[PDB]
């Protein structure tokens, strides 16, 4: 499922990431922006081998089972499969597990490089929230 951008926005600030660990809806809306694009089904394999799952592209070396990460850790008990749903409930969920993890939301590439520091409240300009 591919998301609107306002649609996502409400979703995910009625499963609690409105301000989670401090980061107003605008970043994780901007963050999924550029992770999958919005879409639930995104995936994409790292070099070494893990796989990026989902609307915000979390990582099987740490976070998710899909079987075929030698080494890895399935640290949000759930399959991989989890994060590509029209549910995002897993995906946040996962989410907040990450972002508490000591380094905020840098944890998340994209975010540091394309929305820290932006105006992020530009993403949820417009929306009945």
């Amino acid at each position: 499922k591919v998301f609107g951008r306002c649609e996502l926005a409400a979703a995910m600030k009625r499963h609690g990431l409105d301000n989670y660990r401090g980061y107003s809806l605008g970043n994780w809306v901007c963050a999924a922006k550029f992770e999958s694009n919005f879409n639930t089904q995104a995936t994409n394999r790292n070099t070494d081998g893990s796989t990026d799952y989902g609307i915000l592209q979390i990582n099987s070396r740490w976070w998710c089972n899909d079987g075929r990460t030698p080494g890895s850790r399935n640290l949000c008990n759930i399959p991989c499969s989890a994060l590509l749903s029209s549910d995002i409930t897993a995906s946040v969920n996962c989410a907040k597990k990450i972002v508490s993890d000591g380094n905020g939301m840098n944890a998340w590439v994209a975010w540091r490089n394309r929305c820290k520091g932006t105006d992020v409240q530009a993403w949820i300009r417009g929306c009945r929230l």
